[PDB]
């Protein structure tokens, strides 16, 4: 199965992210996001595919396994915790593989929202309660609803 | 379960459509679309949730049963054949039900695209092959990917 999202927001940040999965195996994520300031930016799947109030109506992180916020490599993470992407020269181009997200079944991210954040995700190690919820990633620069692609 | 989509295009047509389904019953669809010419406009669910080339990437009608295009009341119809909405004073505000689409299972429209068309859908009664594919509904004025909503 293949899926895609077009990211847009209130400013100039925009991008495209592609997703692919064979069988019920890992999902391959490839994207390009333009308009970011240099450095790390949190990249997460939020629960709702609702863009009626911009990125704010996407809700919190997708967390069907009922864990705290973490890094992609941790056992204690949300399904939607895909870590940080790195921007240089105003662009982030990335390829990740993840085994917790899916394009089918209960952990399906189809009809959910991908969000790129203002600040780096602290990966649950920030020393405060917010770190265990959002990684202190701040504002939502751009987002899109994930749909089926050819 | 509830779902939503925000409709946008390359012109001034825009809107919001809400979907709700209780148990495995008919889905209620309620929307408002602005910027339309008076009269009938086709309203369908296209297969892909891909808005990378605007509405032109949404594919054809959602059609898992391999049927011909028809009216919502016909047995020979695509799952995505929701008929026409009527615009008055620039606005189409509508409330319909459908028994073929779903928000869960094989006929789920989450992650797919709702499209509002330039012209009336001829409901398969146009007398040519295109009628049997798209209803002769013409261009795609606005579209959006369907996602989960609170
Ligand atoms: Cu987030
Ligand atoms: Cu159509
Ligand atoms: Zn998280
Ligand atoms: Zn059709």
């Amino acid at each position: 199965v293949k899926a895609v999202c077009v990211l847009a927001g209130s400013g100039d940040v925009k991008g495209v992210v592609h997703f692919e999965q064979q069988d019920e195996g890992a999902v391959s994520v490839e994207g390009k996001i333009e308009g970011l300031t240099d450095g790390l930016h949190g990249f997460h799947i939020h629960v709702f595919g609702d863009n009626t109030n911009g990125c704010m109506s996407a809700g919190s992180h997708f967390n069907p396994e009922n864990k705290n916020h973490g890094a992609p490599g941790d056992t204690d993470r949300h399904v939607g915790d895909l870590g940080n992407v790195t921007a240089e020269g105003g662009v982030a181009q990335f390829k990740i593989t993840d085994s917790l997200i899916s394009l089918k079944g209960p952990n399906s991210i189809i009809g959910r929202t991908a969000v790129v954040h203002e600040k780096a995700d602290d990966l649950g190690k920030g020393g405060n309660d917010e770190s265990l919820k959002t990684g202190n990633a701040g504002g939502r620069l751009a987002c899109g609803v994930i749909g089926y692609s050819p």
